[PDB]
């Protein structure tokens, strides 16, 4: 294919939460301040917006910018912080 896997890492995140709403692309685009067309090539990992907008998703959505920058590799591994950071434990004989 030769496609970027970032770019299909940050569609694959995002889409989800658009996918979570019941707002549609155009919608959504409306609020964040770009064109549909715009919104489109996001949705289909294109294209990765600048941090104007990448931030304006993540503000909009109530999320962090990293939730899209990052993969969907969502298994808890305890992350040792230099300050008082809660941190859970799950503990599982297997």
């Amino acid at each position: 294919m030769v496609k970027d896997k970032q770019k299909a890492i940050f569609s694959e995140n995002l889409n989800s939460y658009i996918a979570k709403s019941e707002k549609t692309q155009l919608e959504i685009a409306k609020s964040i301040g770009v064109s549909p067309q715009t919104f489109n090539t996001w949705c289909k990992g294109i294209a990765i917006p600048r941090m104007g907008k990448v931030q304006a998703l993540a503000d909009y959505f109530n999320i962090n910018k990293s939730d899209l920058i990052e993969d969907k590799k969502l298994n808890i591994d305890t992350v040792p912080i230099e300050s008082g950071y809660t941190l859970e434990h799950h503990h599982h004989h297997h």
